[PDB]
């Protein structure tokens, strides 16, 4: 869909999926074909979200993403 809010217990986080794709032309978050990729606690940290925010000047902070 277009933007999509992730309501969790740490501030909810917001997956732009229109706006980011406005820059980043869906491939960026998607090898060729696009699918529902499982995000989570586990994902959003580790890699997913995280090593696109550090290879530029992301927002490094919890509440960088997670509404608080
Ligand atoms: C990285 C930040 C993303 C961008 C930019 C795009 N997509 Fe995405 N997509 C992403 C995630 C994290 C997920 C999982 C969402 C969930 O909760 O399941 C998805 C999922 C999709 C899907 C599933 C169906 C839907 O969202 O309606 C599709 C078909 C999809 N993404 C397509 C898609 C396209 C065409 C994009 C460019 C406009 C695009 N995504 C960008 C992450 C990201
Ligand atoms: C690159 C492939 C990215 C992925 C994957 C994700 N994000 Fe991102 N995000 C990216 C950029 C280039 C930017 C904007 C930088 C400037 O001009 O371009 C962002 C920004 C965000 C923000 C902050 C928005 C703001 O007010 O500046 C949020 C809330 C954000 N990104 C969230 C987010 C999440 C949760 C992602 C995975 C579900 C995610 N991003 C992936 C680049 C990329
Ligand atoms: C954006 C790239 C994120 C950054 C930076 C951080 N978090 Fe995150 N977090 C993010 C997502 C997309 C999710 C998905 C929701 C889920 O419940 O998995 C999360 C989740 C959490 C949670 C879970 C809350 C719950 O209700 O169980 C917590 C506790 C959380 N995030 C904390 C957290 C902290 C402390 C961070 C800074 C070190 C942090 N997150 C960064 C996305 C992002």
């Amino acid at each position: 869909a277009d933007v999509v809010t992730y309501e969790n217990a740490a501030g909810n986080v917001t997956f732009d999926h229109k706006a980011h794709a406005e820059k980043l032309g869906c491939d960026a978050c998607h090898e060729g074909t696009p699918a529902k990729i499982a995000i989570d606690k586990k994902s959003a940290h580790k890699d997913a979200c995280k090593t696109c925010h550090k290879s530029n000047n992301g927002p490094t902070k919890c509440g960088g993403c997670h509404i608080k």
